């Protein structure tokens, strides 16, 4: 039995990762994610310059999952550019990149410097993502940055939307993964014995992950795996155990990242999840993750 | 303490009743509704003929909620026409008649002759509703029904969204409230266990309610509580405590609907769940629905 995983010239030893801003914003935070057992990482999603966030209370943790509204808090940039260029030890595992510009020329400018660490050190543009916008930045970034590359998308909810979406993505053949999914946007918690919201900014509206988003996660996962089949899948949604991933790669995903379970476990939680995803694959007579990846059965 | 509540030209016993599809497409349904704790019903979402529906399995509950895709089955609109017209007794609670035409024309046809039911008996309308298809559709009901009416709605999941939407909505007086929310749209569950999914149509694609919906139809109920001030906001989804129903109403819904748990537990849960909120506001010393309706606090 392997967790193994191969792509983007690269092996990876399990298919688990952190999901982009949990646990990867800090120096600290990026080498326990590298001494971690998790297969990679993926740096906190950058602005060209530093950003505080949102204030505070801007995240909570749920019994379902979790709600947030950061607000972009990161190093900027060239933080993120030393660490991969300077720090980061491949020779434990590969890295990605989040970039988050907060216009299309800020992703442009940013992607222009990449380019060479890309090259020079292997690091890999996870590409923070309206159809029109959409083509146009991807248009742009792909002017510019001479390498292959992932976009982490929104969810959507229905197959016309799926289908806009996959067409738009199967034009660029640069980008090689598609990370499936950010959070179901905007949700609102209210605790009822305090009568309140639980966050501060946005009037308490903000992203909700974690057992809320399963569903919605497999869904988009499976619409992409179908849809774009010269491309891979990354999961992202509602991970907490083996079991939970086994889904996603049975869904189609290739790497499966973990947000809200591992902001509230910590980066341990790789040693966890890698057995018990192992454990699932004995019961189940499955020796590797391409015996089954994408293989859900429809009735 | 008092769970009635006053709108559309009707009192209500309390704010409790099913959501669309749930418990209300056949006579026996209807009847069991009637003759339940609920403060109202709706009638399942018609067509103007029958319609079988989408093969089997189409309905699966979950540990979290639940996911379909019915495909509209239903008696058509003369059997619910005549329920609402000839049947329904008025004396024990309002009654809503959920409408879903499958074109702008066949909305258009049904409401013409919904219009002297309505003025005879006093059923109340529910529409259920790209926002180009939602303008016309409305701009053409409003322009041949001379009723004031509710729309059910999908979740929106951000502000130019919630924005876009209510600036619609406020161009049409005769919207006199507004159902937050439908399903979740097109989640996936698969089981682990079969390796498959739980659903037979759509590869098992299908709208999701329940406890995975909760804080995205308050995010919904509040967006058009604020958004639409000359509206009433009916909540709808994740509902199976009295505890829920005072979330949905803090966050500023006038009645509240009941799909998944209804399902699942049938029209006695009514009975529990008025003596649930009673229970709730007594606790909290709240005597009447207004003093905490849409009263949720920001930080
Ligand atoms: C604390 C917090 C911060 C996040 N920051 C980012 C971000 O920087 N960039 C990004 O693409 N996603 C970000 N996400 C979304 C996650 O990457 C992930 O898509 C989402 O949490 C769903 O996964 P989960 O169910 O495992 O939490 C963040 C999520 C949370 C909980
Ligand atoms: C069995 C099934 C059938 C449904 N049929 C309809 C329908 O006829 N019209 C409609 O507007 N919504 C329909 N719905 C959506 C529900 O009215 C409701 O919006 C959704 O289930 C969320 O509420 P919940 O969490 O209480 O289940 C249906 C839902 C289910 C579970």
């Amino acid at each position: 039995m392997s967790l193994q995983v191969n792509l983007l010239n690269n092996t990876f030893a399990n298919p688990f990762m952190n999901a982009a801003g949990v646990m990867c914003t800090t120096t600290e935070e990026l080498v326990a994610m590298t001494e971690s057992a998790s297969g990679s990482l993926v740096s906190k999603s950058c602005t060209p310059a530093l950003r505080e966030g949102n204030p505070t209370p801007r995240y909570q943790a749920l019994p379902l999952g979790s709600i947030n509204s950061m607000g972009l808090p990161n190093n900027g940039f060239d933080f993120y550019l030393a660490y991969a260029a300077e720090q980061h030890d491949y020779g434990k595992k590969p890295l990605f990149l989040s970039m988050s510009g907060l216009s299309m020329r800020e992703n442009v400018e940013m992607c222009k410097r990449l380019a060479a660490v890309a090259t020079e050190k292997g690091v890999i543009l996870e590409l923070n993502l309206d159809f029109d916008a959409m083509r146009q930045c991807l248009t742009a970034v792909s002017e510019v940055y001479p390498h292959s590359f992932g976009v982490k998308m929104p969810p959507y909810f229905d197959f016309a939307h799926f289908d806009a979406a996959a067409e738009i993505l199967n034009e660029f053949p640069k980008v090689q993964f598609i990370t499936c999914i950010n959070s179901i946007g905007n949700g609102l918690v209210i605790d009822a014995e305090t009568e309140s919201v639980v966050i501060k900014p946005k009037q308490g509206f903000g992203g909700l992950g974690g057992r809320y988003v399963l569903p919605t996660a497999l869904a988009n996962i499976n619409a992409f795996y179908r849809r774009c089949p010269g491309k891979l899948i990354f999961g992202c949604g509602g991970v907490y155990t083996g079991e939970d991933a086994f889904l996603h790669v049975l869904a189609g995903a290739s790497m499966v990242q973990v947000g809200t379970a591992l902001q509230e476990e910590g980066p341990s939680i790789f040693e966890r999840l890698t057995s018990e995803l192992l454990g699932v694959m004995a019961k189940k007579r499955y020796q590797t993750l391409d015996e089954f990846r994408g293989k859900v059965r429809t009735l």
